């Protein structure tokens, strides 16, 4: 349970919140576009 | 510090921005109601 | 590199991506204020 390993843990979760914000971010996007 | 303190700066921060960003576009939706 | 190093560049590639969610975020509340 070292530092490490719970850093690797929290970069895991760091992906996945990017993933969905990424993804979110893209459909607003293509929702609205240029006037 | 150390080499270890400043990667979990670093990581504190991400979580920080990240959850900023969330926010964000949490007010961006309002704005256009969806 | 080390497991230590592998982290670290994993941490900035995300602190990179980061910034570019940032500008696209910023982009997007120009296109849907007002014009």
């Amino acid at each position: 349970g070292s530092r490490m390993k719970q850093l690797e843990d929290k970069v895991e979760e760091l992906l996945s919140k990017n993933y969905h914000l990424e993804n979110e971010i893209a459909r607003i996007k293509k929702l609205v576009g240029e006037r």
